[PDB]
């Protein structure tokens, strides 16, 4: 069972998942049957779905196993705070695909994968990785006894695979910056309609972004040090693109490595921010998030100074 403390904690969108790796399927269980009812999923089926997805992340730096269950837990923390906006349904699916999002992740960026010429990219020619995760979320499930969907209906399950695979592609930070920017023409015109399927899309689209760039919603401490691993993962493909003997972006580049704390500025001008106030103008108990990104903002700007 849960601790006194995380009981407490795990509703703050700030929540670390702490390091004891054993603990975070009784972590992610308690979050799904909190959202979602004890009814649905089977425990031993949903533990042992939980524990192949597990095996099939990397010890990469920072795309791991951690990091899927802590996207799912800031999905959790919206999902608790926006009652009644989503279905069983979505809450099952949106969930599930927050931990299954970064399957098999290398710790490379799609550019990457397609600068290799890697067989992914010939296979998914956009969103590669991310269309990858989804056929490894959709292979996983179809493993004897790691059905979790079978109690639903043949038009349910199909509903809510669907759900995932635009869930999970949506996490092609790629695709942010033109959904941002119509959910924000949606909300100044006032014509976003949430029972509008294609509206709802990019709703879900925001919050699963919202959720996996959720270091910059941290505090300060948790902010910094998730920072290093970030930067782990990118400097390790900028060397990797040297060898294919091309210059890396700055981002990439450990030579540039001083750099970090401009990047940083850039980065929450240009994403973060409006990323989590987008998110705020449509779901307004989200508020935490930006104002925890705007903290962190302000302490990149106190590095520099
Ligand atoms: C939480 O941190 C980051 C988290 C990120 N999470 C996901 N993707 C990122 N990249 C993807 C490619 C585009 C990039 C971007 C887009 C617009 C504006 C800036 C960056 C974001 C992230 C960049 C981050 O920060 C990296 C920031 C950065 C940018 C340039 C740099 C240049 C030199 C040294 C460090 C640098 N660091
Ligand atoms: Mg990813
Ligand atoms: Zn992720």
């Amino acid at each position: 069972n849960l601790p006194a403390r995380i009981c407490r904690d795990i509703e703050l969108f700030h929540f670390d998942i702490g390091p004891f790796e054993n603990m975070w399927p009784g972590i992610f269980v308690y979050m799904i049957h909190r959202s979602c009812g004890t009814s649905c999923f089977e425990l031993e089926k949903l533990c042992r779905f939980i524990m192949s997805v597990k095996k099939n992340y990397r010890r990469v730096p920072y795309h791991n196993w951690k990091h899927a269950v802590t996207v799912a837990h800031c999905m959790y923390a919206i999902l608790q705070n926006n009652n009644g906006l989503f279905t069983d349904l979505e809450r099952k699916g949106l969930l599930i695909a927050c931990l299954c999002h970064d399957l098999d992740h290398r710790g490379f960026s799609n550019s990457y994968l397609q600068k290799f010429d890697h067989p992914l990219a010939a296979l998914y020619s956009t969103s590669t990785m991310e269309q990858h995760h989804f056929s490894q979320t959709v292979s996983i499930l179809q493993l004897e006894g790691h059905n979790i969907f079978s109690t639903l209906s043949s038009s349910e399950y199909e509903q809510v695979l669907e759900i995932i695979r635009k869930a999970i592609i949506a996490t092609d930070l790629a695709l942010y910056f033109g959904n941002r920017k119509q959910l924000e023409e949606m909300y100044q015109t006032g014509s976003l309609n949430l029972h509008n399927q294609s509206h709802r899309d990019r709703v879900i689209g925001l919050m699963m972004t919202a959720c996996d760039l959720c270091s910059v919603t941290k505090l300060w401490p948790v902010t910094k040090l998730t920072a290093n691993d970030i930067y782990a993962e990118f400097w390790a493909e900028g060397d990797e693109m040297k060898k294919l003997g091309i210059q890396p972006i700055p981002m990439m580049d450990r030579d540039k490595r001083d750099e970090v704390p401009q990047g940083q500025l850039g980065f929450y001008n240009a994403v973060a921010i409006p990323c989590y106030t987008t998110l705020t103008q449509i779901l307004p108990p989200t508020e935490p998030l930006l104002k925890a990104c705007r903290d962190n903002l302000n302490q990149w700007e106190k590095v520099i100074r």
